[PDB]
């Protein structure tokens, strides 16, 4: 399945953090209705917080995550929890290698803001 | 239901991550195995990181979130999920007042890192 | 937090399931739009089906599970999640008593439907 | 990324339940220590249970599920989620066509029981 794609309500913020943890420099894109927003690139084996941001979801409120690692994408996994039925997190793990810990990248999305 | 306490693998490292979206100054507690680990305060309306720190579980592996505001405590609401059957992202949301966006501090802990 | 709430889109087909493990009979309620669209009852210790059934969500799409053993409330844990985007699951579980399995009662709900 | 795998504690019983939402028939493999130890076969457009069974983990712990539609391995997603730090459920959606509604076998692994 596709995965990192996740249909938010139209025009509400959400905030976007990544976190690396690899020996590899990740490439996280975020795209918003298909454009770029925003890319975080950062090398971090302790989890550093390689971007944090607060974006629109736009008129489509379609929002994709990509995670490369020197042009090569990176298998992505996620999944959307909706917590007290209000609180929206969208999860992405991302593995560029073969031991699949899937948290060369993480990426957390979040909404309502405010 | 108690809300904000997770067992983790005994001696592994976790990362834990809060954002704001309050008026309010939000202090989040981090307990593990019953003692005080880390406490982030800060103030947000737009979902900035108010603490990002490294912890390791412990013998016990018991790792318990605690939010406040000017020393009330908000109610919690929790979950874990794991993708890839290996990433574990556990959420806390928290709410200080009426409206129950449980937003007012989000609290992410991931592992494995690394 | 308030717990067993979901919101469905409007007019939605959605299956409703209950499994329980407990030495009392479990009373499972199903509130659509603030009125009983169907009440489950059974016994089991092994995770007996003790209802299935097709709803619609209705105009408002509000659904709503108690659980209760003969008319004592029990409380109620809950998460909603959405896999590819599309496939989703709503999660309730339940504890009649003082171990703290949350097991008593599970109930699933999904959707789409066919 | 694999998908329908998942590590359970040892030497515990499970519970596993297939519905159904395809015009095609559903084949569900439950693979426990990489030995079949379960299949479940139906069809329904209705969410009908084609199979739920108690199974116990083993001694490796390792449960895995296939999705196959007359010989032909539908894709898979799936997640796991902890509630009240001690329910655990499974989840696997899967798609054996082309409208990636991903319902047409839903499969839920529960545990613990009793
Ligand atoms: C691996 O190196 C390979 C090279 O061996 C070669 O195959 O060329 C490719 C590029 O095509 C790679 O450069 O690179 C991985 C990152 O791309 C790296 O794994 C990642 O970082 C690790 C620290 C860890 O976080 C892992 O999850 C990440 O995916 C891998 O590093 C090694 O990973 C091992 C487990 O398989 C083990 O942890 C080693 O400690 C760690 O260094 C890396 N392997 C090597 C040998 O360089
Ligand atoms: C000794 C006993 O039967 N305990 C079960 C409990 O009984 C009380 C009874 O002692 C008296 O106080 O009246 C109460 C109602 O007013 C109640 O009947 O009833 C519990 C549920 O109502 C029950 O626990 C449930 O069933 C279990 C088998 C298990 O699935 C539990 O998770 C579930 O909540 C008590 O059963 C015992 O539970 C303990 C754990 O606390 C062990 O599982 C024992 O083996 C059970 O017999
Ligand atoms: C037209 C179509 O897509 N038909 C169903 C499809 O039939 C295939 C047949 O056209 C082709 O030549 O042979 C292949 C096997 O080699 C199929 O037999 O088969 C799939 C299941 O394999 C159906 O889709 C499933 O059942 C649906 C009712 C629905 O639950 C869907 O999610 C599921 O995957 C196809 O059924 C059609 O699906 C469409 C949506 O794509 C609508 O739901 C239609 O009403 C339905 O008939
Ligand atoms: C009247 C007042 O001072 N209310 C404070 C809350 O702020 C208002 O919340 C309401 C919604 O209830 C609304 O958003 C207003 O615009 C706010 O001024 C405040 O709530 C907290 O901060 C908010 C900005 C919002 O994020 C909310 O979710 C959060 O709980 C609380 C905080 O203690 O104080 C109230 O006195
Ligand atoms: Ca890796
Ligand atoms: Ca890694
Ligand atoms: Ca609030
Ligand atoms: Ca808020
Ligand atoms: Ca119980
Ligand atoms: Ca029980
Ligand atoms: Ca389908
Ligand atoms: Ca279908």
């Amino acid at each position: 399945a596709t995965q990192g794609v996740f249909t938010l309500p139209a025009n509400t913020r959400f905030g976007v953090t990544a976190f690396a943890n690899s020996s590899a420099t990740q490439t996280v894109k975020v795209l918003v209705n298909n454009e770029t927003a925003a890319t975080f690139t950062g090398q971090s084996t302790n989890n550093a917080v390689i971007g944090s941001q607060v974006l629109n979801s736009g008129g489509g409120g379609k929002v994709q995550i990509q995670v490369s690692v020197n042009g090569r994408s990176s298998d992505l996994v996620s999944a959307q929890v909706i917590l007290a039925n209000e609180l929206n997190v969208a999860l992405v793990g991302s593995e560029d290698s073969t031991d699949n810990d899937y948290n060369d990248a993480v990426v957390v999305i979040n909404w309502p803001l405010g």
